[PDB]
DNA sequence: GTGGCCGTTTTCTGTCTCGTGCCTGGTGTCTTGGGTGTAATCC
């Protein structure tokens, strides 16, 4: 994917997907389905944003308003706040 | 390219009987009195 002009787009299923791997090729980013762990998505994003990106990388989530989606989102919200207010600030 | 297992995400009238309890008829065990009995003592 990084060594080829061609090979536009592959998918990639970020839970085997992240351990590591090197794709600095990729500079956008769909995410298609919310998880559950707050954390398999900073890696699923870090899989076009690693440290030193060549190219400004953007995000696009799919989200389906009105569904669990809005509550998943919420939960991850609140997860991230979670672990943004105990190393941050306890009094938020 | 074969699978193993763990790891993971969330909070039925009808009639009868069997038994017995209660009512009743009998029956025990007794208490009173009433007379019979003895006492007895006036004179």
């Amino acid at each position: 994917f990084n060594n080829d002009p061609s090979y536009n787009v592959f998918l990639l299923t970020t839970r085997v997907g992240g351990l590591g791997v090197n794709l600095t090729g990729a500079n956008r980013v769909i995410i298609y389905d919310p998880d559950w762990n707050p954390s398999t998505d900073v890696q699923a994003r870090e899989r076009a944003w690693r440290l030193g990106q060549k190219k400004d990388v953007t995000i696009y989530r799919l989200m389906i308003a009105g569904s669990i989606e809005e509550k998943i989102y919420h939960r991850q919200i609140f997860k991230q706040f979670l672990t943004n207010k105990i190393l941050k600030d306890p009094k938020q």
